């Protein structure tokens, strides 16, 4: 059998067989993905509802993993996608793993996208969503002292910024920040080595990166706006401990490293690990690539330990 497919099959075949005798069309459509076949870890409960915010309503999909007792630790998650693409479905498989393996209730936030909603729309949504969810901790039986923020790529940037805004605003309390190959920014004058090193051939290219910025940002001066490039924020001290994952063949590899450095220098506990054989956005290859699969689960387990 074709090797690549056989790998995907192995992942699907090891999971519990569905009870097709009592499976609704709605369950099949949400629990199974065939285009392409991507494994969706089963969770105990999946709820989707609106967050009525000033000027806009954001949808949120909440994943409660099986075998976890309340008060539950939680993760407010912001999907990647260059602030232009992605939604609740594109990262559904990722959130299911973070809930399942992270042993936490995940809240995937469907923040406004650019160019329709340019910077800093996503940033206000990220923070507001966190505030909306944390103040309703009881509604979801969450442990308010164990609410973390996280995201991949643009989402990791949003989670990083949200932590800073939360500090400046005096709340809500954030216990941890999970940054998956986050675009935490850098001094455009001195671009890290990975920028030019991995500018081509590895999915996220220099052209695509810059195209994302044209869609997201308003002015050239915003390239150094702390809510876009948090690594430039003056005082990173007091921020939630963090875990940063970078990919060897990611132009943003050193960008993540750079934020890890700033956090540590700022006295913030921070763990960072580079995945030697992966590219940017590797989480999207969950179950498709053995390396991406193992990497994401490890990441999920780091979240588990931090909120344990």
């Amino acid at each position: 059998l074709d090797p690549v497919i056989q790998q995907v099959l192995d992942q699907l075949n090891r999971m519990p067989a569905p009870d097709y005798k009592h499976l609704s069309a709605q369950q099949f459509r949400s629990q199974q993905s065939l285009f392409p076949p991507v494994k969706k870890e089963p969770v105990a409960e999946v709820r989707e509802f609106d967050m009525d915010l000033p000027g806009r309503t954001l949808k949120v999909r909440m994943y409660r993993p099986e075998g976890v007792e309340p008060p539950y630790p939680a993760l407010v998650y912001y999907h990647g996608g260059g602030w232009v693409v992605g939604d609740l479905e594109t990262h559904d498989p990722v959130c299911r793993v973070l809930a399942k393996d992270g042993r936490a209730v995940v809240f995937s936030v469907d923040y406004r996208l650019a160019p329709e909603h340019k910077f800093p729309a996503a940033v206000e949504d990220a923070y507001d969503a966190l505030q909306w969810i944390a103040e309703r901790a009881a509604d979801f039986h969450l442990d308010p002292a164990r609410i973390a923020v996280g995201g991949d790529s643009a989402g990791g940037n949003l989670a990083a910024v949200t932590s800073i805004l939360a500090k400046e605003r005096g709340g809500p309390a954030l216990a941890f920040q999970l940054l998956i190959y986050p675009s935490t920014g850098y001094d455009p004058a001195h671009p890290p080595a990975s920028i030019e090193e991995n500018a081509e051939g590895y999915l996220l290219t220099g052209g695509m990166s810059l195209w994302f910025l044209d869609q997201y940002l308003n002015s050239l001066e915003e390239l150094t706006h702390p809510w876009f490039s948090p690594v430039l924020y003056p005082d990173l001290s007091g921020l939630p401990p963090a875990y940063i994952a970078t990919a060897q063949y990611d132009p943003l590899r050193d960008v993540g490293k750079l934020y890890a450095e700033a956090l540590n220098k700022a006295g913030v506990k921070v763990e960072i690990e580079n995945f030697e054989d992966l590219i940017h956005g590797f989480a999207q290859f969950y179950s498709l690539s053995p390396g991406a699969t193992k990497a994401l689960v490890r990441i999920a387990e780091k979240l588990r330990d931090a909120l344990a």
